[PDB]
């Protein structure tokens, strides 16, 4: 015991911003050059904030393991920053209560579902990619959000709110997060902050078609086995059910949670697949060799049996997480690599940057779903790849999400053959909110 | 390893100077604040340098231990602030050598000799002190060390030199050692100097009457037995015998690394006797108890049982080092208590600090010789009290000097008793070189 034994310190010539700058520059960059000079637990100022980073499986342990009462989820957010979800849920409540609501929704989201859902996505993306032709160019990622706002609506929210959703409706989502979670490093707790008239309009509205279709399902009692469903039947440790706006909150919180996430992760997918045209083929033959020559509708047994596929996903989240930080507010005092943290400090783990790792990762910048054959950090190290969270804090729909896209990519690798239009390979664009791919206009042309 | 682990950095507003300052101002209060805040080490910059203080025994280990080679000594000097001695001799020569020289040195400061030292030094305080009358109230600081140079000049250079030292000559010891070398923290090596012609005349004049004297001796060879003598018999590992000059510059050096220390200590020790009363009459009924009523001529072995005034000495001290820093140049990375030393700082020990420390001595500011007889970290510790330095860097006089303190007050203990003139303890001046007490001046009357 001593005072000061904390992790070496950044130090910035800008007052305020500090750091802010070069990280939001290009911050993956930013926090590998740290990583060099100070290892893997070291502090910095951002924004009047000091942040501390956990690089490597080791130290990124910390937050894995971590309490919300020690390193606290909700003290990272503002009005602004906070994840949309609804009134009386999520981050509008305590986080036992939280958990609890995810555990329902955790249930909620299970093989006997899933095996619905499969046919239904599959039926949206043949509908939806109907309208693109036999050929030409145009933006992937910009059709991949708006079919799983379709896709996600259908599965999650039942065949009623489905229907309901027309592109005026569409629209309201968009209105809903602009993304803002994911800039919660770049504008701190304090700053004083109008009402978010668009947003909190959007939600009324949407919420509204929920008490309408909440309505019909508590009304004719048939044998509807969807997640809303799941839901309805469910209550908390307390006996208590959930109230109406808990379960539209939560399901509307659920849509948008896994909304941006995939339609980054599905675009980038078919570019890197575009630009390694062996490897698409290869996955289009695996779907013949594992589906059947004649190509059937697709089903959720098939699905656990697309091995390509399944590590070119599992790659592309390892080049291009969509979460970028996971980020806990210190409340009491944590040691990790010798040092000690203070109350105060935001404490963080980039999952782009353990997933990348210059001495864990072999070839690390390159597109190769392959390496999950040989050794990896994957399996190797317990917090090396965690695109999805670990420890306490991992993503409950990992699973549909994987679901979903697996879904979705098959449908769309038979439709079409893809590749980049002039050996342009889209480039990390960090000026949305969300990690998005610069340029996402695709050339694809009918399958043979 | 990681980069930088390295001890913790305490920061200045002041550009180049940075805690010079501070420190210059009250060093050891610095030290102490520094301590409390930052532990046993940490690093700090002084006009241009960074200096890492190792403070408490386990961390003082590292230089008490240490290689010249790797904790470099003569790398802390300047041509100003090198300490005196001579040509080829000390500082001006590769450190084996000067170890040789020192080995030299202290084979002839042994028992045989300090036999002989005890009554000359008596005479000489008797006879000086004669001029002082029956009371009054005077000047120890200037009366002890205007003593200490003919005392020291006749035991360690031998009665043909002690003969030749006028106050003229002694003025020139003046010019000799302005005390320079406990200057060498504030004053970095790299600036420009003008030659200091009053100090290299007065070497030359002094050294010259040594030629006079170790000319006299190499001719006409009888039975005189001096340090002198050991010196002219001694040859190295070489078997080559010692120039004149190295004689000399030696012999030099030695005279004065001892007169101001001393002079320095007896002056404090005469303060603290004289503020309790009871202590000095204590070791004065001990100057009977153990020398005899009549008090007899002084002897070497009675020094060894005058117990009291040992502990007394010993005390003096702890709480009065005359040398405040022990400082060496890190010339490869040294690891202490967790840190690096990167080569480049500089290293240093305080005996005033680590002998005052909070933690370890109780009544830590208290003059009570008295605490060497329960526990204490004098003998509980290796490196707490350090006062002529430690491990491989050790005083070599120390014993001379014990002979020579000893003695002298002994020899004024019996003349008089002394007195705080109006209840007014010296304090300490850190604005002379060597650190001083302020306003020495004694009230003495003679002793029944
Ligand atoms: O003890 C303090 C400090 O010690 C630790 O820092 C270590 C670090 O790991 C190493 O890198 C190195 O430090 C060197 C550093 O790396 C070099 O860059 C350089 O530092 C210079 C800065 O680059 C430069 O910006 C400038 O600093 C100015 C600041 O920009 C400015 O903000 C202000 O300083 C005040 C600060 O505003 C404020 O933060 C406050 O600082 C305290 C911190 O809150 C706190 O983190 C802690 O700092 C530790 C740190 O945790 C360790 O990692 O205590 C701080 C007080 O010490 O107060 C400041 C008031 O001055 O203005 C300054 C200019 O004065 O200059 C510096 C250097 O001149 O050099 C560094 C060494 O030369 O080693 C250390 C080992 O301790
Ligand atoms: C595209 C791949 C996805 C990735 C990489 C991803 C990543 C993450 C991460 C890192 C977390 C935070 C874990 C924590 O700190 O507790 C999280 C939380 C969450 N995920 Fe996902 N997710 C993905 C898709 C989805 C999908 C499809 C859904 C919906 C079925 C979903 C629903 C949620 C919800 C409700 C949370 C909690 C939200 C919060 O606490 O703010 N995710 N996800
Ligand atoms: C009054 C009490 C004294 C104290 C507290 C004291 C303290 C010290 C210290 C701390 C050192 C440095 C040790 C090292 O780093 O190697 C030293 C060195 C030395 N001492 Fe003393 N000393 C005292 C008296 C004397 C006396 C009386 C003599 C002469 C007989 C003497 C001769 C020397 C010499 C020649 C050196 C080496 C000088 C150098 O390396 O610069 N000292 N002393």
């Amino acid at each position: 015991p001593a005072g000061v034994k904390s992790p070496p310190y950044i130090f910035s010539p800008i007052p305020f911003l500090g750091h802010a700058i070069a990280f939001g520059k290009s911050p993956i960059e930013f926090l590998e050059n740290a990583y060099e000079k100070y290892g893997p637990v070291f502090s910095f100022t951002m924004v009047g904030k000091t942040f501390t980073y956990l690089l490597g499986s080791d130290a990124a342990a910390l937050l894995f393991n971590s309490k919300n009462e020690d390193l606290n989820a909700e003290d990272v957010y503002s009005r602004l920053t906070t994840p949309v979800f609804g009134k009386g849920v999520a981050y509008d409540v305590p986080n036992p209560v939280f958990l609890e609501q995810k555990k329902m929704l955790k249930s909620g989201l299970n093989i006997a579902h899933f095996k619905q859902h499969v046919s239904i996505i599959e039926k949206e993306t043949k509908e939806y990619f109907e309208s693109w032709g036999e050929s030409g160019e145009k933006n992937v990622f910009e059709a991949l959000s708006e079919l799983i706002i379709l896709t996600a609506s259908h599965c999650l929210h039942g065949k009623e709110i489905r229907s309901q959703l027309n592109e005026k409706v569409a629209q309201l989502y968009a209105d809903l997060d602009g993304g803002f979670s994911h800039a919660a490093w770049l504008l701190p707790g304090w700053l004083p902050l109008p009402s978010f008239r668009r947003r909190d309009r959007a939600h009324r509205e949407i919420k509204d078609i929920f008490y309408k279709a909440i309505q019909k399902r508590r009304q004719s009692q048939e044998k509807i086995d969807d997640i809303l469903q799941t839901l309805l039947d469910a209550t908390y440790k307390d006996g208590r059910p959930l109230t109406d706006d808990e379960v539209a909150g939560m399901l509307i919180g659920l849509l948008l949670a896994g909304q941006h996430t995939s339609s980054t992760t599905s675009a980038w997918m078919g570019f890197f697949l575009a630009r390694d045209k062996t490897l698409q083929k290869k996955c289009y033959l695996e779907q013949k060799t594992v589906c059947g020559e004649n190509l059937p509708p697709l089903t959720y047994d098939q699905l656990k049996d697309l091995n390509l596929l399944d590590r070119c996903i599992k790659e592309t989240l390892r080049l291009r997480p969509p979460i970028m930080i996971m980020m806990r507010m210190a409340r009491t005092p944590q040691t990790v690599a010798g040092y000690t943290i203070p109350p105060g400090h935001q404490v963080c783990v980039s999952p782009t940057v353990n997933q990348r790792l210059k001495d864990s990762w072999v070839e690390r910048l390159d597109f190769n779903p392959d390496r999950y054959l040989q050794d990896n950090p994957a399996s190797g190290e317990k917090f090396a790849y965690v695109p999805f969270g670990a420890g306490r804090h991992r993503c409950i729909g990992e699973n549909f999400a994987y679901v979903q896209i697996k879904t979705i990519w098959s449908t769309m690798l038979r439709l079409y053959e893809f590749d980049l239009i002039d050996g342009y390979f889209p480039t990390v664009n960090y000026t949305t909110m969300i990690h998005t791919p610069e340029n996402p206009v695709i050339r694809y042309k009918r399958r043979s």
